[PDB]
């Protein structure tokens, strides 16, 4: 029942670019927590990526959990898919498979 061009937004802002991150804060200065650790370890992958501050934009933060069914923060998309939050995403490190995930495979 998403609004049709909510759902337009949202495929847009998910396909900004390959690797993107839906976090509190931004590259600068993520908010304490869960947001700022997962900026770190994307930062020690050396992939390129990009933000969006869900703190700034209510429609986004509240959309896009409807639209990905995933009901936190915060949330990284590759190719325009969820990968998931900081918890998958060291789970993923620990098992080396990271980087296979960041690169589309
Ligand atoms: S994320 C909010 C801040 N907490 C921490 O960074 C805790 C880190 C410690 N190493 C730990 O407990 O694991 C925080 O409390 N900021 C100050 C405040 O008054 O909110
Ligand atoms: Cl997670
Ligand atoms: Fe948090």
């Amino acid at each position: 029942s998403m609004a049709p061009k909510l759902e337009e937004r949202l495929k847009v802002l998910t396909n900004k670019a390959s690797v993107m991150l839906f976090m509190k804060g931004n590259k600068q200065e993520a908010k304490c927590g869960f947001s700022k650790q997962i900026l770190e370890i994307l930062n020690s992958t050396g992939v390129e990526y990009e933000t969006f501050d869900i703190l700034e934009d209510e429609e986004v933060r509240q959309g896009l959990k409807a639209y990905s069914n995933w009901p936190t923060y915060p949330q990284l998309y590759v190719k325009g898919e969820l990968v998931g939050g900081l918890d998958i995403v060291k789970e993923l490190k620990e098992n080396g498979e990271l980087l296979p995930i960041l690169r589309g495979e």
